[PDB]
């Protein structure tokens, strides 16, 4: 049993995860691999958490999903230095997400529904 919003959100999530083939954004960051992480990042987010929220139907809208996506990227851009693979990849993901879930993109989608 799934719903149209769940299917749409699963599509966006799958498209974004394709940009992170190594799964750096797939699971929560621990302090053991990222020293100090929990002291600097107060609201952690990752793709796996987002997938669980989709499954539990916790997102009422694409706006709420976008907010978690944005948090995940902002966290990575705040914690990691600009030279790192994690920072760079966060910028890539974020740009892809802005393109995919922009207001004009969502308008065109609404037109077709
Ligand atoms: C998003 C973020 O800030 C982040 C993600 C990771 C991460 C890395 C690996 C890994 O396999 N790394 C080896 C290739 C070098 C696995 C799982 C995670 C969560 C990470 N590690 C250190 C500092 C920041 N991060």
């Amino acid at each position: 049993e799934s719903t149209p919003i769940q299917q749409l959100l699963e599509h966006f999530l799958r498209q974004l995860q394709r940009k992170d083939p190594h799964g750096f954004f797939a699971f929560p960051v621990t302090d053991a691999i990222a020293p100090g992480y929990s002291m600097i990042i107060k609201h952690p987010m990752d793709f796996g958490t987002m997938k669980d929220k989709i499954v539990a139907n916790e997102y009422k809208s694409v706006t709420e999903f976008k907010a978690d996506f944005k948090l995940m990227c902002d966290n990575a851009m705040t914690y990691n230095r600009p030279d790192t693979v994690y920072y760079k990849l966060a910028k890539k993901i974020l740009h892809a997400g802005f393109k995919m879930m922009s207001k004009e993109r969502l308008l065109a989608l609404k037109r077709s529904m």
